[PDB]
C-alpha cells in the first residue's frame, strides 16, 4: 500500500500536458513503474578463465582487404548527454575547444570526413543527447553541411525526481532507442552493428581490426588494464559475463576489490551491440541492467535518490559474449582542464581528426599534471597559459595559487610551482623549466 | 716534438723514485711504469656497427633452462668480487662507502657477507669474497673486519695502484686511483689471481657494492659452469633497459666481429644526439660482470688487454686544472674472444647513489631476507617511486635525524620534500606529497599523520 | 525623606498611566493575560524604588550526598515517582552559540538534541518501572511557537510532554524611566505555573514534587536517593524545598552560595555584595558552596505561598544596550532567592557528575567525545579514563558558531588523555585525530593549520 | 706672515729626521721626492668671472677626420710615445692589486688589451711603437710580476714610478701614511726616469697619455696627422681631447679661456655663488676624456724652468684607524696653461668608455661590444645609437660576486634601461629588453629562470 501513493500522483501529472505532448508522455512514467519495482524488491564462485579475453593477436587474423566492405554494415553512436559545468563552461560537454581550432564535436565529424573520402562509404554518426543538450547543439548542426556526413539527433526519456523524506535516467537509457524509432530504421536498410563510445574519450576511434571479429558475435565490451590512476570502476558468472559495480559490493570484501589480481578488469564504455539482437531483447523485455542508489544534494534543499542503469550491465542479458584487449592508445577521457594541458600540449600529433600520442616521446608513458584550483574553469585555464608549453620531456607537473605563463616555455622532468596565498608568480617567456621548485 | 717533452715527464718521476721508502719500493717502481705506459698511449689516441640479436640475450631464456642440480653444484668453481675503492663523501660520511649503514643496522659490506653465508651454510660450500680496495679505503675496512671471523666466510684484500694528479696548464706531476678497469693487473699482482684459479675456481663475478641488487644468480651460473652445447665463455655483461633516471652510461655494439664498449665522450660531436634513443640502444652498462680466470691469466701476460682511455678533469677544490688518466673495466671485452652479455631485469640493479636512494632502500618497500632484498608486495603497480629530499638531507647523520623511524611508502608514487622539515613515527605517504617549508620556517610532520595526494606548504 | 517621597510617587504614578496606555494598545479580543502581566511589572518596579553582614551557614542545613545516597534507595514500588513532575527550563535561544531557535533543538550527539536526550530518559525511566512521569516545559514566546510543531515527534513514546509559556513584560529606559511601545526570567515560574492551571491540575492527580533544572544541564537527572529523602522522610520532618548544590572550582567562583541569614537561609549571588567585600565572597573557600538550579519544591507549598504573595525574591537589575539605541534597564528574578520564604528548607550537596552546563562550543566537544558514553539518554564520564581530573578546553572566536565548530573537525578527535587544549585563529582537524597531553594550536592572523588525517598530538605547541 | 716661515721649516727640520733613516741605496730618489714636497707645500701656503672659450680654440673630430689620414708612410708612428696610467688599484671593485689586471673579456686583463692594440699596429704597419706604464708603489712589483707573459708580442714594454709623498695632518699641520701625489705627478717623474731624454734622443717627438680604464683610447691617426705634419705651419704642443656632456657626467673640467691661455677648471675651484652655472647651463657642452697629446721637447723646456702650472688639489681623508689628513696632489689636464700654443678637439664618445665599475663590466663584456686585435667597439644592429644605463645593487659590487650571479652573460642588444638590487641570480641565455627592473627585498631571492626573456618587465 506504498507504492498505491505514488503512482496516483503519476496518473495526476498526465493531465497537466500540453494536448500535444502523449506520444511520449504515457511511455516515460510506464518506465518508471519498471524500475520502483526493482528498488523495493532489490558470489564469489566464479573467476574469468584464460578461455574469454589480446589486441596484438587479433591483428595478425587480421586486417580484411579492402575496400570496403564491410565498413557500409555498421552505425556509430557518440553520447552526449552532459554539461561540462564542472569544467567550467555552461552548457553541452561536447561544445569545448581541445586542438586549435576544433572542439570535440568537431574532432568527429573529421574522423568520419576520411574515411568517407577514401573507401567510398557513407557511415552516419548519431548524438543520444539530453534536454538541456538538444536545444544548443541543434542549433549549431548546420554548419556541418556540405560534409560528407549523415546526422540523426535524438533525445532521451525524462524521470522524475523523489525525495528522501517521503533527471536524465543515466547513460544506460539506450529504451529510448526503440521509442524514436531510429531502431526500426537502421536494420532494414543492410546495417548489423552500432558502435557506442564515449565523447569524452578521443582514442576511441572505430577499428578496422576489431571489424574483422565482427563482420563475417555480436557483442564486444572493451577492456584496458588498471593502473594506480583509475583505481575504482568496473570489472564470468554462472555461464555469462557479468558486470560488477563498485556500489554492488558487500561489505566485507572491500579490500579483495582493487587488490591485487584477482582483477585486471576496467570498464572502456566502449562497445560493439548487434542490431537484430536487440529488437529480440527490447520486445520481450528481457533487458537486465543494474540501477544505482546516486543520492546527492545540491544546491540547498533535501537529498534526492535519482535512479540510473549502466550500458555495460546489459551483459548478463546477452549471448555469446567475450571481450577482448585493448591498450591504452585507445582510451583517452579528458575530464579536467589538467587533461586539456596533456591533450592539447606537443605530447599528442594531430591526423585528420583523430589524435595519438607523438614521437619521439622516447617512454610511452603519461606524464600526469596537477593543476590547481585556480585553473578548473576552462575561461581561466586559456587566461593564464595560451602558448601550451612543450612537454615532450616532461615527467610530474604541479600548479597551486595565482600564477600565469608566457609564451613557448619548455617543461622538463619534474616541475613544481606554488604561489603562496595573495602571492603572484610570473613565469617569463621562453623559459626553460628543468627539476625545480619555483616558490 | 711530442716524444722530446714525454721523456722530460718520465725523468721527472726519477726524482720521486730515489724518495723511496726502502721496502716500499718494488711497487712503487711497477706502478709508476704502468702510468708511463698510459701517458703513451694517450697522446695518440665506425659507424656501421649496429648490435646482433643473437649475442645479447634475454633473462627469461636463461631462468628456465634452468636450475642446476644438486649437491652442489659445483659452485665451487666462483669467485665474488666486489669493488672497495669507493669514498663516501658525497652521503656525508668521511670515509668508506662500503661502512654506511643501510638497515637495522647493517652495512653495505655487512649485507653481502650475510649473502654468501645462507649459500655456503645450506649448501655445504666454501666460496670467498674479494675487496679490492684503493689506498683511500684498505687503511679504514681492514681495522673492522675482525667482526666477520666465524663467519662462513673466507675473505680477501688487495690494493688497486697509486697514479700522480697530472697537470692541466703544466702537464706536470706535484694521488688518484685509476678507476675500475685496473683490476686486471692489480689482481694478478696481488699473487690472489694464482690462487684462486690453483684452488681450481675459474669464475670470477665482479660487482659494485653499491648495487644492492647485484646478488650471486644459479640460472646464469649454469650457463657458465657447464655450458649450452658450443664454446664461451670468456666474458659475460649484465645489461638492463634504459629508464629516464639514467640517460647517461654506456651501451654494447658489434664494432669488427666482437663486441666493443662505447662511453658518452668517445663519441665525436656530430653523432652526440644519436646515442641514447632512436631506441637502437636500450643496452645499460650494469656493471655486474662474470669473467674467466683462465682466460685472464693469458692475456693480461702479453699486455693483450686493451682499453679505451678516460680522460678526467677536475681543479678542485684549490687549485689547477687536473687530468686524469683511468681505465675501466667494461671497455675490456673486445680483447676477450667470444663476448656475449646478457639481459638482466631492473630488480638486478639497484645501486644508492643519494641519500634519498636509502629512504627507498630502507621503507618497508623492500623486505630483507638475511642479506639480499628483495621488491616485495603488497605493491599494486612495478613502478619505482619517484623521491627527492632537499639539501637539507644530504648529509647522512641529518637524514637520520629528520626521521624518527622510516614512513609508510608502499602506495607512494611520487614525494618531495625541500626546507627544514622533519618527520614522526607512524608516518603514511600515500600519492603525490609535496612538502615545502621556505627560508625561516619550518614544518614538523606529526606522528602517525597520514599524508595522502597533499601538499604541505 | 521629604523631597524624596514625593518624587517616587510621581515616577510610580507617571509610569502607571503610560502602562494605562499601553494596555488599551493592544485593544485585542484575545486579552490572557495582558493585564495580569502589567500587575506583575508595577510590583516589581514599586519595589526597585521603595526598597549583610551576618553569619556564615550551619553544619547540619547543608547534607553531603553520600551520606543521603546510601540509605539507601526507596522499596518501593516504586511507584515512588507517581508523586514527582520534572520541569525544564526553556526560556532561552542559542544566538549565543549562534542558531537560528531555541537552545533545546541544537543537536549533541548521534545527534540528538538536547530535549531528545530528556525524554529519551523519562521513555527509559517508565519502560523499566511500569510508571508514567509526567514531564513539563515552561517555555518563552521565542520558545514556544517553535517546539510545538517538533512536540509532535514525541509520539508512540511513552511521555506526556506538557507546556506554558511565562509572561511577557515591555522594557524599562535607563534614562528617562519609560517603556518602550522580555521574559521577566526563570524567577518567574511560580506564578505562571500556577496561573497556567497545572499547579492545580497536578495536586488533584495525587502529585507532591516538581524537579527543576535547566535544558542546558546534560547532568541533571531524576535521582532515586534525593527523590527518597523527600517522599519518605526521615523522622517526619517534612520539607518542602530542596536546592542541590556542589564546591566551587576556579572555574565558577562568580556564582551564588547558601548562608544563614537572621534564622534561615538565604541565596547571595554576586551583585549583591558590598564594595569593600567583594573579595571575601570569592575567598577563601571556606564558602566552598556554589548553587547548581537543580531543585525539588513541594507542590503543596506553592499554594500556600503563591496565594497568600509571600515568595521574597531578590530583584535584578541587568542593564542591557542592543542594538543602535541607548540604554534600557530590564527587570527579572531568579528561582533560588526563593527559599528564604520556605520552610525547613535546606540544601544537599552533589557531584559535579550532576553539573555539566553544555553553554559554549568548547563544552560541547568534550560531551560529545569519548570521554563520556551514551546510554538510554544519560551520559556519564566514562571508564577508562584514569586521572579524574576534568579537562579545560577553549577554543577560539572561529569556533564560536555551531556550523563552523561541524566543518572544523573532521571528525571528534579521541580525548580521554587531555590535560589541557587551547585554540585560536583558523585551524582545522581531519578524521582520526588524537589528542594527549597539553596542545596548543595558535595561528596567527592571515595563516592556516590543517591537522592531518591521523595524527597524535601530545605536549605539542604548533604554530 | 713671520708665522708662516716658521710653520714652513719647522716641517724642512722634521723631514731632515727621515732621511737619516733610509735604506742605503734608496735616498737618491727619496730625497728628490721630499724636496718635492717642499715646493709643493710652498706654493700651498702663499697660494674669473671674464672666461668663456673662443671658437676657433677647440676643433670638432669630424673636420680634422676628413683631411684626412696621413700617406707616408705612416710610419708617422715611428715619432710617438703611448703611455698609459697605471698607478691605482681595484679595492672599490673587490680586487686584490693593480686595477690592470682584472678580467674584461675571454678573459683578457685591462693591460692585455692595451698590448694586444699596440701590437697589432706594429705587425700591419712595419712599425715598432713603444708602451710605457706609469705605475706607483702600489701597482709595481705586482704587474712587473705578469710582464714576463708578454715577450714574444711585438711591443717594447717599459716602467716608472711617479713619488712618493708625506701624508700632512689636518689639526697639526705636520706629517706622519705616504701616498702617489695624483697623476699630475708625470711631468716630474718622467724627466727623473730618465726616459724622456732617451726618447727625444731616438727622435720620438710625442707622447699619447691616456687611461687603462678607458678602454676607447685607441691610437687615433687622423689626430696623429694633425700633430705631425701639421696644417699651416703652427706648432703645437698641448692638446687635450674633449667631449659632450651627458646628465651622466655634468660635474667634470671645461676649458675656458683665461687670460690669454686656455685654462682647465674643477668644481672644487669655483665660487660658492656660480656653482649652478657651471655643470650646466651648456653653455659648457665641453667635458675632459683626459686623453692627452703632448711634445716630449716642450716637457724638458718647461720643466728646467719649472715652468709647468698645476692647481693644488686639496684631499681630506681619514681610513680607517687613522685620524683627519691632508693629502697635497696635482691634474695632468691643468697644465694647459702654462704650454704654448695648446688646443682642444672634441672627440666623439666612441673615444671615451672608462669601466670604473661592475655595471660599467657588464655592459662592456656583452654582445652589445664586439672584440677585434685588443680594441673594441659599439656595433650593429645596436639600431638607436645611445648607450644603455645599468645599475646594479651593492650585491653586484665585488668582481667574485659579479661572475657568480651571471651563469652566462645575457643578451643586451635591445635593453634601454636595467636596473637591480638585492639577493638576485641569472641562468643562462637570458635576454633583456627595454626597462627591466628586478628587486629583491631584504630577506628574498628572485632566480631568473635560464632562456627568459624579460621584455619591459617589474620582478618583484
Amino acid at each position: 500500500e506504498l507504492e498505491l501513493s505514488v503512482k496516483k500522483e503519476l496518473e495526476k501529472i498526465l493531465t497537466t500536458a500540453s494536448s500535444h505532448e502523449f506520444e511520449h508522455t504515457k511511455k516515460d512514467l510506464d518506465g518508471f513503474r519498471k524500475l520502483f519495482h526493482r528498488f523495493l524488491q532489490e558470489g564469489k564462485i566464479q573467476r574469468p578463465p584464460e578461455d574469454s579475453i589480446p589486441y596484438e593477436k587479433i591483428k595478425a587474423r587480421g586486417l580484411p582487404d579492402n575496400i570496403s566492405s564491410v565498413l557500409n554494415k555498421l552505425v556509430v553512436v557518440k553520447l552526449n548527454g552532459g554539461l561540462g559545468t564542472s569544467m567550467g563552461c555552461k552548457g553541452p560537454k561536447s561544445l569545448i575547444g581541445v586542438r586549435n581550432e576544433n572542439t570535440f564535436l568537431d574532432l568527429t565529424v573529421q574522423q568520419i570526413e576520411h574515411l568517407n573520402k577514401t573507401y567510398n562509404t557513407d557511415v552516419p554518426l548519431v548524438l543520444m543527447n539530453s534536454f538541456n543538450t538538444d536545444e544548443d547543439t541543434k542549433k549549431i548542426l548546420q554548419k556541418y553541411n556540405h560534409c560528407r556526413v549523415k546526422i540523426y539527433t535524438f533525445n532521451q526519456s525524462r524521470y522524475p525526481r523523489i525525495n528522501k523524506e517521503s533527471y536524465p535516467p543515466g547513460h544506460g537509457d539506450i529504451a529510448s532507442f526503440y521509442n524514436s524509432g531510429l531502431l526500426d530504421t537502421f536494420i532494414g536498410e543492410g546495417k548489423e552493428y552500432i558502435f557506442v563510445s564515449n565523447i569524452d574519450n578521443l582514442g576511441a576511434t572505430v577499428d578496422l581490426y576489431i571489424l574483422n571479429h565482427l563482420m563475417n558475435c555480436e557483442f564486444v565490451m572493451e577492456v584496458t588494464n588498471k593502473t594506480r590512476a583509475d583505481v575504482k570502476g568496473g570489472t564470468q558468472y554462472e555461464g555469462k559475463l557479468r558486470l560488477v559495480e563498485i556500489a554492488q559490493v558487500p561489505k566485507a570484501h572491500v579490500d579483495e576489490f582493487k587488490s591485487v589480481s584477482k582483477f585486471k578488469i576496467f570498464n572502456t564504455n566502449n562497445l560493439w551491440i548487434s542490431l537484430a539482437a536487440v529488437k529480440r531483447l527490447q520486445e520481450q523485455n528481457a533487458i537486465d541492467m543494474e540501477i544505482i542508489v546516486n543520492a546527492k544534494t545540491l544546491d540547498g534543499g533535501l537529498n534526492v535518490i535519482q535512479l540510473e542503469t549502466a550500458v555495460g550491465a546489459a551483459i548478463k542479458s546477452f549471448e555469446n559474449s567475450l571481450g577482448i584487449n585493448v591498450p591504452r592508445s585507445r582510451f583517452l577521457p579528458v575530464k579536467t582542464t589538467s587533461d586539456l594541458l596533456l591533450v592539447m600540449s606537443n605530447l599528442y600529433s594531430l591526423n585528420a581528426g583523430s589524435l595519438t600520442m607523438s614521437e619521439k616521446r622516447e617512454f610511452p608513458t603519461v606524464p600526469l599534471v596537477k593543476l590547481g584550483s585556480s585553473f578548473t574553469k576552462v575561461q581561466d585555464y586559456l587566461r593564464r597559459f595560451e602558448s601550451i608549453p612543450d612537454m615532450l620531456e616532461l615527467d610530474h607537473l604541479t600548479v597551486s595559487g595565482d600564477v600565469t605563463f608566457g609564451k613557448n616555455v619548455s617543461l622538463k622532468g619534474t616541475v613544481i610551482i606554488i604561489a603562496n596565498h595573495g602571492d603572484r608568480i610570473d613565469i617569463p617567456p621562453g623559459a626553460v623549466l628543468e627539476n625545480k621548485i619555483v616558490s
